[PDB]
């Protein structure tokens, strides 16, 4: 079965609420693992601590830059940037979890959320998974984004796997 991962996002150390994600393992076995496994730790790094550095309201929220927590940092646990896998998978609207890059095959740890159908997305960013539990926290997430990005507080408080 497609594994299940955890987020606990905090607002300035604040609990605010749990997202879960289903990740599509069964068509981006490469992707997916990559997410998962920065999700739980298991490599000695990853997701947790790290912050949501650019959200969009009516947009996206991007997260996953856990060296530099600006857009500028992350790795994947392959040891250099990796690869698009596939574009099987379209972004069809709120709620799926895609690839961020800067560039063809060049995949590292960065990701975001989708709260609206991005479609002109489709083809040059990865689709991999989408939330499950939770979306509501995104959109609780969104209200604290700008039109630039910039957020007006400040994380993944925990992270992991669920059975």
């Amino acid at each position: 079965v497609n594994p299940t991962v955890f987020f606990d996002i905090a607002v300035d150390g604040e609990p605010l609420g749990r997202v879960s994600f289903e990740l599509f393992a069964d068509k981006v076995p490469k992707t997916a693992e990559n997410f998962r496994a920065l999700s739980t730790g298991e490599k000695g790094f990853g997701y947790k601590g790290s912050c949501f550095h650019r959200i969009i309201p009516g947009f996206m929220c991007q997260g996953g830059d856990f060296t530099r927590h600006n857009g500028t940092g992350g790795k994947s646990i392959y040891g250099e940037k990796f690869e698009d896998e596939n574009f099987i998978l379209k972004h069809t609207g709120p709620g799926i979890l895609s690839m961020a890059n800067a560039g063809p095959n060049t995949n590292g740890s960065q990701f975001f959320i989708c709260t609206a159908k991005t479609e002109w997305l489709d083809g040059k960013h990865v689709v991999f998974g989408k939330v499950k539990e939770g979306m509501n926290i995104v959109e609780a997430m969104e209200r604290f984004g700008s039109r630039n990005g910039k957020t007006s507080k400040k994380t993944i408080a925990d992270c992991g796997q669920l059975e």
